[PDB]
């Protein structure tokens, strides 16, 4: 039989050895010649393993690199101007690597130049919360000083984009080892913490889906339009760099002013952690100094897409997607997804030479320049979204497949929910003392949903990766899968020189047993979503979460009696709309299940409501200022981009609204986003009603 | 057999005739009882027809009406403030109807109230052209003048922008014999032609598409929250009325300042046509000054919306529309295209009494609101977007069946032109003189193409119609048709209180003949559109216009080679783009008629690539400020509502260009403009390529 068991045991955690030892030898960085072989190495053996057909798809798109004869780093200056103080220039590399060259020094991807000079803030996460505490409560200002701010929390970008709102010049992001030091495991190589010396690459941007910052909307091929640097999307204004907590004890040592406002505030270093601004008295007149002179440039990058073509239904495509550029050598980010996608090709192609095909097409993907702001991904689905649009069933995405190594993680739209269940039930845990246990087993023990006792936990979808411009952009149904540590107690070398195929091998998945489990997940999906009959979708899903959100966000809003009282905000309407997606949905299940079995065409229908329903839940004219976030039940969060939120456009509406100058406006554009979303509720349940 | 010669044949003049005169006694202005009640009756009767389902569905939008205790009117004023010469309050009701109630005196809905008194301007038809003389060459300065225009040429809401640009602060709009009457006919009762004491209505809004001027992108619901007035969309910001040429000539005849400039700019009053500003010497002292005292305010509308659900495809709709609501009696506009409805629903209705259905669902539609801003189709498309964006194959509209006797117009997308001379060769002219001959003949020699000798001549789709959210805003393939007078030498009594049954049956079509033929082409089209296996589109057709609307571009920038040189502007990735088109198309035609007949799923996908090409042309992020006209190869004109524009928005990018005072942004923008259209044609063209 060609079944999924086939498909299933083909997989080998040995070939996924393989290929992640193979494809972390050097740098694959956006942009850089390597990554381009690599794009060839990668396309000509999807060839070699079966695919109908491999291109690459290329585009021309800003990035960003420090200067090699001019390097980033900042300074403790004095009275005088003496650099008494100065940042690495690099990382140590680690053992063995000290003689790979194009080893890109940590900086911070889009930071403008500059040689600011100025007093520190210490501002925590820099969350819009830690800002809050600062200027609200400590009367603090943030004007006109240099912030500096541990990673961790929320996505840098946010960090950065409320830095610049609060008035600073500059941004110093670091390493906290109360944040990136896990108690009693040895640093890098030795063990799987991070080293003082090392540092977290990243980019800074706040696209909001954008892709390419010169060419929001439309492909950045080679007659693109594109916009001038000053109306480029996305762009910090002021300079950013980021540097190891070795370094950043230096700069915190001598900090005045107020003290941290609780325990919440101090890391593990042990300095004050004070506030600032400025040092103490008698370092007061000494200063802190950035020096930036990275250059942002167009620069050329390369997807590889493989085709797979369905035998009944070619015209519909089920994705498989992860990115191929790294910040170094990926070790984790991402080759540890893409040796699994690799081997999912192979495994899938394997099929195909013994004469199977699948049902639908399944399109593969090796993503370039994700770290750069997920922008391969979002310039080939921009060229390409009228077939995305109509044809696109689901997208499952292939970035790291481990950040840890205790249970599953999934993130994913409740469309998949119950696909997601019944794949894991059949499934072999890979734990210790699951021996003989369903994958869904030792998730659900280990990693319990808050809302039902035997079911595990399933995470909405947040972004800061390739799914962004499938799902919230264009409402494609997508998912994602990966081991992870305990939610109780990202990892450390994220982002870093030390994110090695060594640290895997040695201390995250020796027997590559996680991986493999994870190819199963991902690669299982994308089989049953390419050759079900019926599509593994389960409306009735989408109606107990959308309840829950409905929930969740009138709680918010019930913070407010008076204010409801005032202006009638009422929330009927929405509740009234998930009523009738629930009932409609039900009875849509009903008919899936009682349908005539034999007839094509009404197959073909039900199918397309399916694969229409999340696409209904789209809104062209996106969420307000965010154009490119479309999806009216699930955007990233405005104050952090890695979180999904639900309700987005309630929610940012109903935040922080009592600090308004004008309630009656606030209040107003409250009620006219509840009427959005219910409106769109009530036309997604629509979807699914008899169709005439 | 059921066949198409079966549903044509089934089809009477005689009932066309009966239905216009039940639809014509009384006034059915849209959100009055009387309309409501006309609704009531079409549903009733399109379930006796045998539909298998008939709905109202009704929004709450903005309209307008005049104050029936505060009459509007003009006058000349003298130095002291004696009004010594009034327009009249009503029309001179036609014989015996001079007791019908309610007709509504003449009014441009949605003027804002007012008494505004000044100085005239004369500025012929207020085309921009007009004002570009006025201001350029002649330099008269319209600012703080009351404009008087008359009506042609242009969609009167345009006219009312353009003299609002201008500084003038109110509007008054007549009917000139040069444009509304004919020579050697009489008068309405004796003859066609507008009496003196006639009135041209009509709404003055600028809405570029959105509908209901509070609810822009989401349907009027009950729980929809509104904009305020004043963020309310396309609202005049001064005040305006209209006049016959009686009140006109008293207007005009005291005109001073400047001469016409020329013999363009001269009707056919024994009046000087001066332009002003203000009366001559004698009379130098008075003035005009109007009272506008109509009052917008939300009421109900009701659309009729009838089902045939298909035997093969319910899940595909071809939807057959027109309105309902009329100014007063609505003999032409639009009671004789909703007559002919009625009959082609009667007749699909005998055929399924009969046990046939359709292959695809066919959906019927009595649109309200029509002459208030297309606000009855345009909310109902809001709510149902989703629905027709993915199940929308065709929308047929039918509005007015005559606007004249001579010949059959024709507009529509280049994808349903085979179709219609297909249809058309199949149907007997009604023509005096073509006795025995196709339609197709007849149209052709009455009527033919300026490009291809041997066919006739279709135009391209402009709006001012019920198909504007289907085809600008969704995508979905469109056409009209009906009589019309000869393109040599609207119709005199449009939108005026003599538009009549007995004006149509004794002066347009005494014998119905004309009404039976628009109801073939009509129901035909619909006929082939919902039970052809294959969808009875041609893309090759589109890839011709394609050609020549790129050819009419490049000319229009070609005539400044020097910019072009300065600036780089080039037009070869259009031309790139639509050759890729030219050939992918014919590639897919070859295969359309290659492919396997048999297999159902090869044909839906074809049937889906064919069906999603139209829609393939949508730009999810609009025209520029235009974010409800989303097809990159047709808009409406941004100088006239009725006329279509190609590749609008390179046009209006290279519009009066050479009087921006940033060359160089002006013609960046030009350049962002043609790589968005090539960019789209390219990305339809792919839609056309095989799948996988
Ligand atoms: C959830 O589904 C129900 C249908 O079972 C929807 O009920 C509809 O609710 C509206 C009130 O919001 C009703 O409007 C009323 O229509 C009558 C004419 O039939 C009119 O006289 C009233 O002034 C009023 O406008 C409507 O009849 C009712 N529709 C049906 C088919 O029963 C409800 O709206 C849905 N919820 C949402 C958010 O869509
Ligand atoms: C019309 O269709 C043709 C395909 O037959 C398109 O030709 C493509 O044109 C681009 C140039 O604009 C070529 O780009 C080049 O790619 C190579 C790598 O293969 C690279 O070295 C060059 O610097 C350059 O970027 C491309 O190869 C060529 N594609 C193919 C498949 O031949 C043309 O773009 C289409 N027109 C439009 C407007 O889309
Ligand atoms: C997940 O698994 C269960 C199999 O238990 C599926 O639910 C059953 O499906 C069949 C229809 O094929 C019905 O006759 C049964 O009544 C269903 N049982 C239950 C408890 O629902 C469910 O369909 C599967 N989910 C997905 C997406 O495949
Ligand atoms: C309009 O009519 C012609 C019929 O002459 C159609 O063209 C023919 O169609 C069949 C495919 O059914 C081919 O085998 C012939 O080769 C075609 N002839 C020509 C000259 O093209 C055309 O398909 C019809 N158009 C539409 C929309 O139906
Ligand atoms: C990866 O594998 C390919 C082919 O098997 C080979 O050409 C290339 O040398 C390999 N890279 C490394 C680092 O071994
Ligand atoms: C890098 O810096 C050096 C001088 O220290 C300079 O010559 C060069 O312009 C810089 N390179 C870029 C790409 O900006
Ligand atoms: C820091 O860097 C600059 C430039 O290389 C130099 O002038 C200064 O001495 C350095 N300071 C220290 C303390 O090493
Ligand atoms: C792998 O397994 C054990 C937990 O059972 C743990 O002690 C070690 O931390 C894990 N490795 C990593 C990198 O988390
Ligand atoms: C139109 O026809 C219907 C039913 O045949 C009827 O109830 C109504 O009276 C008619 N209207 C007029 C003006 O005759
Ligand atoms: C109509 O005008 C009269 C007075 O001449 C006034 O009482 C009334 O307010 C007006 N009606 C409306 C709806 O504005
Ligand atoms: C015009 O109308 C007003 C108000 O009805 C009146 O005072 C005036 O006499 C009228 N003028 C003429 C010339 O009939
Ligand atoms: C109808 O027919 C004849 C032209 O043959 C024409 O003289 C008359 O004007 C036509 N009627 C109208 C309303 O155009
Ligand atoms: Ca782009
Ligand atoms: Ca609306
Ligand atoms: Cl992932
Ligand atoms: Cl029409
Ligand atoms: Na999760
Ligand atoms: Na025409
Ligand atoms: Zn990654
Ligand atoms: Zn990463
Ligand atoms: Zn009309
Ligand atoms: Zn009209």
């Amino acid at each position: 039989k060609h079944n999924m068991k086939a498909f299933l045991d083909e997989l080998k955690a040995e070939n996924i050895k393989k290929f992640l030892y193979n494809f972390t030898q050097i740098p694959h960085l956006a942009g850089t010649e390597q990554n381009f072989q690599l794009a060839k190495q990668i396309q000509s053996q999807w060839k070699e393993f079966g695919l109908d057909s491999v291109e690459l798809a290329h585009y021309d798109v800003l990035l960003s690199y420090p200067n090699k004869t001019h390097p980033n780093y900042i300074s403790i200056i004095n009275e005088d101007g003496n650099e008494i103080f100065n940042t690495s220039l690099f990382e140590p590399p680690p053992p063995g690597y000290e003689n790979v060259s194009d080893i890109v020094p940590p900086f911070s991807a889009f930071s403008p130049q500059g040689m600011p000079e100025g007093d520190l803030v210490y501002v925590n996460y820099a969350r819009t919360e830690d800002f809050f505490k600062l200027e609200r409560d400590m009367k603090i200002n943030c004007s006109g000083k240099i912030v500096i701010a541990r990673y961790g929390k929320v996505f840098r970008g946010n960090k950065v984009k409320n830095a610049q709102l609060a008035g600073a010049k500059g941004v110093i992001l670091y390493s906290d080892p109360a944040d990136y030091f896990a108690p009693g495991v040895k640093s890098y190589p030795d063990g799987w913490n991070l080293p003082g010396g090392g540092v977290q690459r990243g980019n800074i941007l706040n696209l909001n889906g954008a892709g390419d910052p010169l060419t929001p909307g439309y492909p950045a091929n080679e007659y693109a339009y594109r916009r001038g640097i000053a109306e480029a999307v996305g762009l910090p204004s002021i300079p950013v760099h980021p540097i190891g907590y070795y370094d950043a004890q230096k700069l915190l040592e001598k900090m005045g002013g107020s003290a941290p406002p609780d325990s919440s505030w101090r890391g593990s270093l042990k300095v004050p952690y004070n506030v600032g601004p400025g040092f103490t008295g008698n370092f007061s007149t000494q200063k802190v100094k950035m020096h930036i002179h990275s250059t942002n440039e167009v620069t050329r990058i390369y997807n590889v897409i493989g085709t797979l073509r369905g035998a009944v239904e070619p015209d519909r495509y089920v994705i498989l997607g992860g990115h191929r550029d790294s910040w170094v050598f990926g070790g984790i980010d991402p080759q540890s997804g893409a040796a699994v996608v690799h081997e999912i090709v192979r495994s899938f192609g394997t099929l195909k030479k013994e004469g199977w095909r699948p049902r639908r097409t399944i399109l593969f993907a090796s993503w370039d320049a994700e770290e750069f702001g997920l922008l391969g991904s979002t310039e080939w689905a921009e060229e390409n979204s009228r077939l995305l649009q109509e044809r696109g069933v689901a997208y499952i995405n292939a970035d790291s497949s481990i950040e840890g190594n205790y249970t599953l993680r999934v993130d994913c739209t409740p469309l998949m929910y119950s696909l997601v269940h019944n794949l894991t039930k059949e499934l072999k845990s890979p734990d210790e003392g699951f021996e003989g246990k369903s994958l869904y087993e030792s998730w659900t023990k280990k990693s319990p949903s808050p809302e039902f006792s035997g079911m595990p936990r399933i995470s909405k979808l947040g972004s800061g990766n390739d799914f962004e411009v499938f799902f919230q952009r264009l409402g494609i149904a997508s998912g994602r899968a990966r081991y992870t540590k305990n939610w109780e107690t990202g990892y450390p070398l994220y982002h870093s020189v030390y994110e090695t195929y060594e640290l895997v091998e040695k201390f995250y998945d020796p027997m590559f047993k996680y991986h493999l489990t994870v190819a199963q997940v991902r690669g299982g999906m994308v089989f049953e979503l390419a050759n079900s009959i019926v599509l593994p979708f389960d409306c009735r899903d989408y109606a107990v979460v959308l309840r829950k959100y409905a929930d969740k966000i009138y709680s918010i809003s019930m913070k407010h009696p008076q204010e409801m009282k005032t202006y009638s905000v009422s929330f009927d309407s929405l509740f009234s709309a998930v009523k009738n997606f629930t009932e409609i949905a039900s009875k849509f299940s009903e008919r899936l299940q009682d349908f005539d079995k034999s007839n094509p065409i009404v197959l073909r229908m039900m199918n397309d409501q399916l694969m229409f329903l999340e696409r209904a839940f789209i809104d062209p004219l996106g969420l307000p200022d965010r154009p490119f976030y479309r999806h009216v039940i699930y955007a990233p969060s405005s104050h952090n981009k890695y979180a999904g939120e639900s309700f987005p456009g309630i929610y940012d509406a109903l935040f922080d609204i009592e600090s308004k100058v004008d309630p009656s406006k606030a209040w107003g554009e409250v009620k006219r986003q509840i009427y959005v979303a219910a409106f769109t509720v009530q036309a997604a349940a629509e979807t699914l009603s008899e169709v005439a």
